[PDB]
């Protein structure tokens, strides 16, 4: 039994690879084939403690945890095979008032999802975990219905499933080489023979880096060491009838679960103390490392062993049977890389799982869906394999991983900042200049200004669930833009040059807006076949046949991958260039933005010569620039595209030419306050693959009646005619000391009816502003709803958008 022909080759028989093989086979894919080096579970999967909780601190990752657990509950009936899924529920513990607030943060974030999650009181916690030291316990965050599973059994069950549905699981069959073919398919080599696969999937655990290099890619991954401790029988545990729920001690930084008649607990020690396999990155995985563990090291986790002994008194008396120390494949930010990989054909990855046991199930069905449908079933850009790039070096990878381990259980504040491995190489000289004058934000490698420091006001990282030190500065920056002229570094934008004979034809089929004529620029969306908003671009037509596409920083390679894929698919004759790192961008915006820039260029900038959305090459003080009259602030202004190495000089001249008009800097926190005022939508908050552009209110950029048959045109017609179920709205609400930021529950008459997608304090009306999705029947101007912020419901009204008109709408009303 050997196929040389396969639809899909899955490399690696960990829980993740096998889960995928199962899903694809069951979904009806023919000739699925998984290749495993040695035996199923041989990597990290066999050693795990198999905690599986419904809890996640993000958003759509909740779906992954959800699908995995629902799957796991079914498998025993489905496959005839036992999986040893224990479901006593999980509790995360709060011992401080800031930790209670974190639980409130998470509740508003979870109340609009089907995941079941509550904040429980001490008395209840003690009812469920009677061996808990209740001295300092203030509250628990409780997910009933989860717990932990046996990773061996899980995977074995999944494999019988896979086989039952037609997959072929071959081992020992290690992949040794990989060769792309001109038609987009792959030759795979193993010691049992060749397979010609239509597509390949890397699921190779801590070998996933090595497998990437067989095809010339550097996967930013590093195996770390993690340890859990297993105790002997404990009378008081044996004595119970019901299993103890799984705990997380957030302050002690360890998880803990019942294990037979004893306990198992696992620290996340400090970034300074943790260990990782940098030697395995430099020289690769030792061959013959299989099914094996590292030597135990209690000493380096002692501080967490102690906290645990005091939180569970019973541990003081018990003995330690065993300590499991094994590797986990981390990516820098702790999340995996799941999806099709940019810049090669038909390569997919499901790699670098901090939490593969809990993610396997959901990721299987997620990837399966993406593979079969050509688009993901819901948005998980946060796992996009190409959120990383050449800036994600081994040195960075190694240092961020360490931080992400050590930070496992620290308090997760909104607008969190982390400093490890920064700055990367992905900066201009502008960094040097502005670093000490602002809080720099990290964005896919770049250092971009969030907010600027004010004299006589605190400048330090000061995280909070409520308003903090940047609140006042952000209001001044907001003022600065409405009253004078602000300068913002927008250099992180994703930038692509498209030319060749089919440039126009390609774009016309990708994007739902008309393609602007040469000299002009518009906003345009790439939709999926089903009509989801895969991306928002701004499209500049620069010379006949030649274009610049601009996108958000988080969408760089994600958008490129899609465009490259469509160009190839329709045999389009074009040349696509990623010029992201070649260029810097400065936004100059506010009423005095013409007056200032005029001083620096012989080009005529009057509203006469130079209209809104036009693009023109010029020189700004002997520095060549591509000037687009646009601004996401919605105030008068330009974006100035230039060489990276000029960004300092250009900045310098601009700021100097603006003394008189009182020019100053502004950053992204302010920007958000401004665009939100103008009812501007933001890709990734107001729309992504979970949204069609009509429910999001992007009707103005969607030309259904343009000739070309662009991706999603028909799905859109069908949606429009079936009538909307929900709509994005703009909401105002008064608050004491907190602003919506998005992902908060919207309530109406005692029930959750939707969610906020983003938000900010509006400094002009002295109230908070949000964007939210609500049911249509409740989307009228004037409608009253409640918005849950940090455990309190605040009333809110829907308003007529926009709250403030753009400068071009204001200007063109002055004539009429
Ligand atoms: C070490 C550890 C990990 C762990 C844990 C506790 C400890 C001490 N507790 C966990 C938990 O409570 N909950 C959870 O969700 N995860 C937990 N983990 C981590 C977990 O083990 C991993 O996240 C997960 O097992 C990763 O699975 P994945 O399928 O991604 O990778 P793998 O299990 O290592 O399997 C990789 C397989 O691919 C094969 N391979 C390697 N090279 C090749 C080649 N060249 N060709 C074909 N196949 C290959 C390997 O043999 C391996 O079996």
């Amino acid at each position: 039994e050997w196929k040389d022909r396969a639809e899909t080759v899955i490399i690696g028989g960990g829980c993740v690879g096998v889960s995928l093989a199962y899903h694809l086979a069951k979904a009806g894919m023919r000739d699925v084939v998984l290749l495993e080096k040695s035996e199923l579970t041989a990597g990290s999967t066999w050693h795990a403690a198999g905690l599986t909780t419904y809890f996640h601190p993000g958003i759509n990752l909740k779906k992954i945890h959800y699908d995995s657990i629902k799957l796991y509950e079914r498998l025993e009936e489905e496959t005839g095979q036992v999986v040893g899924f224990h479901q006593p529920g999980s509790i995360r513990l709060a011992t401080t008032p800031e930790r209670v607030d974190e639980f409130k943060y998470q509740m508003t974030r979870t109340n609009w999802h089907a995941t079941e999650q509550y904040i429980i009181e001490p008395e209840k916690i003690h009812e469920l975990f009677p061996l808990l030291n209740m001295d300092k316990i203030l509250a628990g965050l409780y997910n009933p219905g989860d717990g932990h599973i046996d990773p061996y059994s899980l995977t074995m069950a999944l494999a019988t499933g896979a086989r039952k549905y037609g997959a072929l699981l071959k081992y020992p069959a290690p992949v040794t080489s990989l060769k792309p073919r001109p038609d987009g398919t792959w030759d795979v080599e193993t010691p049992q023979g060749s397979v010609r696969a239509n597509r390949i999937v890397n699921a190779a655990g801590f070998w996933a880096r090595e497998v990437g290099k067989m095809i010339g890619l550097d996967h930013p991954l590093i195996p770390v060491q993690h340890q859990y401790v297993i105790t002997s029988t404990i009378p008081e545990v044996k004595a119970l009838k019901r299993e103890l729920p799984v705990l997380r001690d957030l302050e002690g930084s360890y998880y803990l679960r019942q294990e037979r008649d004893g306990l198992l607990f696992g620290p996340y020690e400090s970034q300074e103390k943790m260990k990782l396999q940098a030697s395995w990155v430099a020289h690769g995985v030792p061959p013959g490392f299989g099914k094996e563990l590292f030597e135990s090291d209690l000493d380096r986790i002692t501080e967490h062993v102690e906290a645990a002994m005091e939180m569970v008194p019973v541990l003081k008396k018990a003995d330690i049977i065993n300590i499991v120390n094994g590797p986990i494949t981390y990516s820098p930010d702790i999340l995996p890389m799941v999806g099709p990989h940019q810049g090669v054909r038909n390569y997919w990855v499901a790699i670098g799982f901090g939490y593969g046991i809990i993610h396997a199930g959901g990721v299987g069905t997620y990837l399966s869906d993406w593979i079969l449908h050509g688009e993901p079933p819901f948005d998980l850009i946060e796992l996009d394999p190409n959120r990383y790039g050449k800036w994600t070096t081994t040195q960075y990878t190694e240092a961020k991983a360490r931080e992400s381990y050590g930070f496992n259980n620290i308090v997760g504040y909104p607008k969190e900042e982390r400093f490890a491995g920064r700055p990367t190489q992905r900066v201009s000289g502008l960094y040097k200049i502005l670093e000490s004058k602002c809080s720099m934000g990290f964005h896919a490698g770049w250092e971009q200004p969030h907010w600027f420091y004010k004299p006589g006001q605190d400048t330090q990282y000061r995280p909070s669930f409520r308003r903090t030190n940047w609140f006042e500065p952000v209001g001044s920056e907001y003022k600065q833009v409405m009253q004078r002229v602000g300068v913002i570094d927008l250099s992180p934008f994703g930038k692509f040059n498209i030319k060749g004979q089919d440039s126009t034809q390609l774009l016309d089929h990708l994007c739902a807006n008309v393609i602007p004529k040469v000299g002009f620029t518009n906003i345009s969306h790439m939709l999926t076949p089903r009509g989801r908003v895969y991306a928002e671009l701004t499209v500049s037509h620069q010379s006949p046949g030649e274009f610049l596409l601009i996108t958000g920083s988080g969408s760089e390679l994600h958008d490129l991958r899609w465009i490259e894929e469509a160009a190839v698919r329709g045999g389009y004759d074009v040349e696509i260039r990623n010029i992201t790192d070649e260029l810097g961008v400065l936004g100059v915006a506010g009423p005095y933005a013409r007056r200032v820039l005029q001083k620096l260029t012989s080009e005529d900038l009057s509203d006469d010569v130079f209209k809104f959305l036009q693009t023109k090459s010029l020189k700004i003080s002997d520095i060549p620039v591509t000037a687009i009259r646009i601004s996401y602030t919605g105030e008068l202004g330009w974006e100035l595209y230039h060489r990276r190495e000029d960004s300092a000089a250009l900045y310098e001249r601009i700021m100097n030419a603006g003394q008189e008009e009182g020019i100053d800097n502004f950053g992204t926190y302010a920007l958000n306050a401004l665009r939100l005022e103008k009812a501007f939508r933001a890709w990734g908050s107001e729309m992504n693959c979970d949204t069609n552009p009509l429910e999001a209110g992007l009707d103005y950029f969607i030309k259904l009646n343009k000739p070309a048959n662009f991706t999603g045109k028909q799905a859109l017609k069908q949606i429009k005619a079936k009538g909307l179920k929900r709509r994005l709205v703009c909401l105002t609400l008064a608050t004491d000391n907190v602003d919506p930021e998005g992902n908060e529950s919207v309530w109406y008459k005692g029930k959750v009816i939707g969610n906020t997608t983003s938000g900010s304090y509006s400094y002009s009306i002295q109230k908070s502003l949000a964007f939210a999705y609500v049911p249509v029947e409740l989307s009228e101007v004037g409608q009253q709803v409640e918005v849950e912020l940090l455990g309190k419901n605040y009333p809110a009204t829907i308003i007529q958008e926009p709250l403030v008109l753009t400068e071009p709408t204001r200007t063109r009303l002055q004539k009429d």
